[PDB]
């Protein structure tokens, strides 16, 4: 009996990890989702009480995808007709719901097909983009304001950003921010008429007759980049002049001699907001803190308060550059900043003073800032026992940073060495997020002790489940190398003997500042390799990677498609020393930035790896969008760094590849990762005669994760592994 | 025993068919383009002269794909800066050479980029396309005539032809028709306007940052088509001061009532044109012969003189309606039609009388006429032995049809069984051109007593190499499914032991009118299963074949999918229960239509087949384009055939791949089976839950035929077959 973890297991998803979604509505409550239907609990006893249930929106026709509760808790946005889009990006219906009233407003309805909408952050004002162009809504039944003009389909964006903020810069969709208390609404306008549009085939259900092509403004390496700008409005002005002016905000000098991005904006106070520049090259960064002039109705940046952030070994912040965590008054703010030992920590920042004053120690670093209160700051960082694959809620005291107390290492060590976290409004209460290395763990507590209020989620009916099956285990350690450690994760077999030859699956990703080995609990493809086909799938963090400094995370500064692929064939190398491997059956693949790698690899002619996969790989650098692969490689033109991007490409290793059995795969409408990249690939093997297996996929994005897709891939990707190692 | 025919030997073509294409200037003698330079042959004694060393442009400065000399003698049209397009389109630089001089003509040469270019048919006039428009050249150093100036790219195509019209109507480029003396230029004018465009991704050299987008006016199934028009002008008469004036020819009226195409085009004499016309439901057709008119400059096409051609049990023609052959006076022609039992055999008409008389009979039908004098009638038929797959020159006797002669019948009948033609231009020396079971065999003869003048090559050089290796051979025989007998054959191992059971796979194409059964002799890749891997390499000919009367042929109307794609499970389910075969590896792969009857095959779950390969099939009618497609199928709509078009798609077939290995290739630039069909077969599977193949090639149109692509997708094929098999 005790059967293992098999392939369907991990398709059909039998074995799932429960979560649990919160929703802070108050700082002392919060919304919880029960799919059918939506009640609110008390965070200091845990009363049940039904906030919203599921007959309450019966009746209605349209399945609602999501909701959203306006702050002053009167009006409730109903999200129907949800049409994805990019990775944040989405276009969908919207009715509002009156709860003062349990009337659903019908009056001066949103448009159909609205890109975004966003509840002030006071009172129940609305703020949308439509077609480009952004309105707003004093009322939620009275007719809505326009504030642009200028919005124009694939042209001019205002609100929003575009496909390259989106991903890249601004890691989110909206392009708006509304000041704290809901009077001034800030925005920034992108303009990509200059920018190229990377166009692809699009198939649709069998019943379109023509195929659609799909074209995108994506600028690539060192081509046209977007250009921005930056406006801030008054909405408190909508109901006395018709037309309210939109002041833009303008500089910095250093920013407007050259290419530049908006990479930050957060408020401070009611009237004075933050904002961040960087140039192209990515190696400075500029940060201007502006008050609202009540005299010229003008917003002024002064010199003083302007705080400049460069890197002389890379590139500034992990993917961009920190963020600001000001204090109430606005006088001052947290920056995590990399120190002089190269390290990432928090520091104390007057805003008219120019050096700010770091917080935190030495040898680990800082993941980011959670909360900030009068009292202490919250923070999670990788500093428990040394490894930096962890992760653990510390609170620091703003009057002795002497006193540091960890609030999740000891709550227990054993089963959680991961943390997550999320406090209430004022940071009264906040619920703990265990993800490994044992399985989830959800915990309410109160800030005063940090004493825990209780389990909310303890995943004991899966616990009882896994005891039944043949699981696999996993080991945390590392590998030292020159003069330094490198860590490394296993996912071993069950009944793991250290005697018999396993065949090794390096599972890859490499990315800058990417962590492939960690304390996170999983059930994915690797633990059915391992449970069922015996397989070790181990991940190696070698140079590259992040979290454990720059002196290790800039190795492949300005080098992308070397150090990162050379230490991932010797992370094999020292694998197979431990005697535990079988040298004849070592593979690897990857996703993305781990196809790279993969493909990389599998064409060094080392002779290490019998096979390997590549899913929606990069091909060559130029292919990549600009804020990214600059970001790393600098300019692909023959003055900055043109010589390394052409010599960093899969294609000029196209020959090697006939030494190892090559699987290629990508989807044909990845947004992202282009097919052009796989194309490439594909045409250069055929060019040097080298037979491989390809699989393409029929509008999947970079994700594949369709239903039927993902399940398709897995399959197809298992048999090629069985095959090369032997098996079953 | 010696060494057998490998991949290699296949992919390297190291064992290559030598040819013989000759072009014939005149009733005496013919052009031959040696290895550099250019002959001139005496067809009479044998004898040549040269006639341009090639070396005369050793200093151009350019490479040259391509000579064309004009009918004169006195002019040569070189082509370079060649950039192909679709299958007979192209675009190039051109030059002339003046040979009366040996001068390269300098002034007012022909623009770059142009679409295509044709000498008179007489003098060494010109007439050439440039951006959609017409030029015409009097002499070659003189100032081109503009002959229209509505030309428009991907809108409006004067003189030459849109996509759908070079690929499915006139196989060709060229749209524009000298008259016999060159007198009159006639030309046809297609626009595309609202025509749909089909768009696909094209990534180019690795240099490329951004992908571009190909798009090209496609009418696929039931979409707008071009519509077009036609028109003749004077050449004699055109100024430099005044813009061209051409006359248009409309109708017919039974034509103008729908949608309609213009098919054919073929002058009679120096002042008479004749015109066929084909409605989109190409059921119906029209022969219109104008006439024109000195004192008035138009050109009247009489009715009555109007000659209709419909069918009722299928469309008009084998793929098209026939071309006419007219006599010398043009008052009477001869043309190949359907007869009333369904065999096409050549039917003598009278430009005024509206039934014709056939001068063949017979169940077996008549190929195509080659050539026409006031004493014979030359044409090519499968009526020896009674073998559809054969093909022989006869000729009879227009003033006694009982008087027909075939003529290479019984010159080399064990090597020969399969004839080609070509005359010279009043049909005084005719070259036979054999193309199997042997080696190819070019052969010259005298039409005054059919004397066979000398061999022209005979391929000894090919022959003494073969030997020297384990040959296949090639058994073309047939089995009767009831009542009726349909051919097949089948590429046997050397060495074969019907006392030994060898893996079968089933070579298959099977679309309306088509033929992989028979005589002719190939060095392919069924050739190296067969001689290297020991595989028999069967294909068979089943309902909807063609050559073997309209019975067999028209079965499939209005419902593709079906009876070829059943046939071929039932051929290969005889095939099995023949004793040499084993049963459990039998596979089956196509490309193209032979594509989508694989994967119809493979998804039918019939069970017979183990593995199966689909290259650049057709996964669902709706995709393919207009002309082709609604000839066998109508119109995609529920008043007419949308049930069946819905009936007869690869994907609904889908759950059926489960007992089966299936490999799907396709080329990513495929324009005319667009990778869209694949991408939709590909994502059913996915839907349906099959683990599959699959393999695309990146900027490979419908060939793969690129140096590269092409060797490594029979790589993939190989392995795929052997390890279905082993
Ligand atoms: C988005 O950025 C584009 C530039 O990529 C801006 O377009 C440019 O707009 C200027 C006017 O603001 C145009 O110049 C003017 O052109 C007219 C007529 O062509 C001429 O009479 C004027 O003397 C002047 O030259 C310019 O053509 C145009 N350039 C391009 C490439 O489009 C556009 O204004 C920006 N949109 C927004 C909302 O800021
Ligand atoms: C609310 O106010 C804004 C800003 O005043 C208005 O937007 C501006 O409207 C003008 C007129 O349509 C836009 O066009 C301008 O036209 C002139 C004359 O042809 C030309 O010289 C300018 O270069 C410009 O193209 C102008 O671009 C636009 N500016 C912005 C920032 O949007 C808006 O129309 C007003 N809304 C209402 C409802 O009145
Ligand atoms: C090629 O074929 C075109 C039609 O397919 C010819 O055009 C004609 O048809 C258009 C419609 O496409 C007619 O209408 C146009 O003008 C009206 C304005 O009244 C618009 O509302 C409409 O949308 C169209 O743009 C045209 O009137 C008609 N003639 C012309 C000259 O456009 C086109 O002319 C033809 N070209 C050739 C060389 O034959
Ligand atoms: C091939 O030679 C032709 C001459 O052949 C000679 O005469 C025959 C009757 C016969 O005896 C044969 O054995 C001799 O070699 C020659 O044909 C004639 O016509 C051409 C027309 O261009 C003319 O130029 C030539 O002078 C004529 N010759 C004779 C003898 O009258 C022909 O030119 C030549 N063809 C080629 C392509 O070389
Ligand atoms: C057809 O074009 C070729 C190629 O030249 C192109 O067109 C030119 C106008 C210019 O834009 C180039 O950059 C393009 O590549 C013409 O080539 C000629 O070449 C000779 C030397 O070899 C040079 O002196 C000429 O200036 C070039 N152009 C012309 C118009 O003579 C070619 O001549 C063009 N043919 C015709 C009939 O115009
Ligand atoms: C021949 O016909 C063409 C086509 O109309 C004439 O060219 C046009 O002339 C007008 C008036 O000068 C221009 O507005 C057009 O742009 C020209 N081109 C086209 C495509 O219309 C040409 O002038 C005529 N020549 C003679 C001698 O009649
Ligand atoms: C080509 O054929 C045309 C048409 O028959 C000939 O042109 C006619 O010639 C006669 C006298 O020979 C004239 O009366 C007609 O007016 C001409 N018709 C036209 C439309 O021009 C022409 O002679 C022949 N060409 C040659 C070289 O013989
Ligand atoms: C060519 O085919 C068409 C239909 O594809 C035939 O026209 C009729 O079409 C209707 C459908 O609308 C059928 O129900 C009829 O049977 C068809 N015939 C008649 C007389 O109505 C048309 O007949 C065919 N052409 C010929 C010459 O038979
Ligand atoms: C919060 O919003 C603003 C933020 O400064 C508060 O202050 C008003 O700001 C506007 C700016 O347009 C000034 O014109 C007013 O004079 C300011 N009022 C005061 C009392 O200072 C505003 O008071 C707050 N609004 C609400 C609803 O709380
Ligand atoms: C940040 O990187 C840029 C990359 O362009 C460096 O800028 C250029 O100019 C410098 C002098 O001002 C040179 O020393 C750099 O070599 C040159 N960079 C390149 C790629 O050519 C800049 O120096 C860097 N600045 C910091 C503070 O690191
Ligand atoms: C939860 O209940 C609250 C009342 O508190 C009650 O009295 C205290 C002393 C404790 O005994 C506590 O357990 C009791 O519930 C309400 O004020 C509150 O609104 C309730 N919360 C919700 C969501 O209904
Ligand atoms: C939204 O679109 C739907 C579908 O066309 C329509 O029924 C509805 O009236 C629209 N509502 C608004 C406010 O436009
Ligand atoms: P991939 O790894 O894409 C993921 C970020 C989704 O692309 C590289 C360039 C990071
Ligand atoms: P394919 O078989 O294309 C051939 C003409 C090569 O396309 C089908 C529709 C006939």
């Amino acid at each position: 009996s005790r059967k293992t973890y098999t392939l369907t297991d991990y398709l059909k998803n039998t074995y799932r990890l429960k979560l649990y979604s919160l929703r802070w509505i108050s700082d002392h409550e919060y919304l919880y989702k029960q799919e059918n239907n939506i009640l609110v609990f008390n965070a200091e006893y845990g009363n049940s009480s039904v906030f919203l249930e599921n007959s309450t929106f019966d009746e209605f026709g349209h399945s609602i995808n999501d909701y959203s509760i306006s702050p002053d808790g009167q009006f409730i946005l109903l999200e129907y007709n949800y049409v994805k889009q990019w990775r944040h990006s989405y276009t969908a219906s919207y009715d509002i719901y009156d709860l003062n009233k349990r009337q659903l407003i019908t009056e001066e309805r949103i448009p159909n097909n609205t890109q975004w909408v966003t509840w002030s952050p006071v009172g129940h004002k609305l703020a949308y983009v439509w077609n480009n162009d952004i309105y707003v809504k004093i009322e939620p039944n009275l007719p809505s304001y326009r504030i642009t003009w200028t919005g124009k389909e694939d042209i001019i964006y205002n609100g929003i950003t575009d496909w390259v903020y989106e991903e890249e810069v601004f890691s989110a969709y909206s392009a708006l921010w509304w000041s704290p208390n809901g009077t001034f609404l800030a925005y920034a306008q992108f303009n990509d008429t200059e920018v190229p549009l990377i166009e692809y085939s699009f198939y649709s259900d069998e019943s379109l007759q023509y195929p659609k092509t799909v074209r995108v403004p994506y600028p690539k390496a060192g081509a046209v980049n977007p250009t921005v700008k930056f406006f801030v409005v008054n909405t408190d002005s909508l109901s006395s002049v018709t037309n309210a002016t939109s002041i833009q905000i303008t500089a910095p000098a250093s920013m407007l001699i050259g290419d530049h991005y908006l990479c930050d904006v957060t408020w401070a106070t009611q009237e004075r907001i933050s904002l961040q520049w960087l140039r192209r090259i990515q190696n400075y960064s500029v940060m201007d803190i502006c008050d609202y002039d009540e005299s010229s109705g003008r917003w002024n940046c002064l010199v003083a308060r302007q705080h400049i952030e460069m890197s002389t070994t890379g590139w500034v912040g992990r993917f961009r550059p920190s963020e600001p965590h000001f204090t109430l008054d606005g006088n001052s703010f947290y920056k995590i900043i990399s120190n002089e030992e190269g390290y990432r920590h928090i520091c104390y920042f007057q805003i008219d003073k120019k050096d700010c004053t770091f917080i935190t120690k030495g040898t680990w670093e800082v993941i980011g800032i959670e909360a900030l209160t009068s009292d202490y700051l919250y923070y999670i960082s990788n500093e428990y026992k040394g490894m930096p694959g962890g992760r653990n809620l510390y609170k620091i005291q703003l009057s002795d940073y002497t006193k540091v107390t960890c609030l999740s290492c000891e709550l227990n060590p054993e089963r959680c060495q991961y943390y997550s976290v999320s406090f209430s409004k004022e940071a009264k209460y906040y619920q703990l997020r265990c993800s490994g290395p044992g399985l989830p763990l959800y915990t309410l507590h109160s800030s005063v002790n940090d004493k825990g209020l209780r389990v909310l989620e303890d995943n004991s009916a899966l616990d009882k489940m896994l005891q039944n099956v043949q699981m696999p285990s996993k080991k945390l350690d590392f590998i030292i190398l020159n003069e330094t450690k490198f860590w490394y994760q296993m996912i071993l077999p069950p009944h793991f003997d250290k005697s018999k030859k396993y065949p090794l699956l390096l599972d890859v990703y490499a990315g800058p500042c990417s962590q492939k080995a960690d304390t996170v609990f999983r059930l994915n493809w690797a633990t059915y390799l391992a449970s069922t086909e015996n397989i070790i799938v181990a991940s190696f963090d070698g140079r590259g990677s992040g979290y454990q400094g720059d002196k290790i995370m800039h190795a492949i500064n300005r080098r992308l498609g070397t150090f990162e692929v050379e230490d991932q064939i010797e992370a094999a190398r020292q694998f197979s020393k431990m005697g535990f491997v079988d040298n004849k059956r070592i593979a690897i693949w990857g996703w993305s930035y781990g196809g790279y790698v993969t493909s990389m690899v599998l064409g060094s002619g080392s002779g290490v790896f019998k096979c390997g996969i590549a899913v929606a790989p990069v091909s060559r650098w130029e292919y990549y969008d600009s804020v990214y692969t600059e970001r790393y490689m600098g300019l692909p033109t023959p003055e900055d760094n043109l010589d390394h991007y052409r010599n960093s490409t899969v294609m000029s290793r196209a020959e090697n590849f006939k030494q190892v059995e090559y699987l290629l795969i990508h989807g044909t409408a990845d947004d992202n990762v282009h097919f052009q990249q796989s194309a490439q690939i594909s045409k250069a093997l055929v060019d040097v005669g080298v037979d491989f297996q390809a699989m393409w996929y029929t509008d999947e994005d970079h994700g594949i994760a369709s239903s039927t897709a993902h399940q398709h891939i897995y399959t197809h990707m298992s048999h090629f592994i069985k095959q090369c190692f032997s098996l079953p």
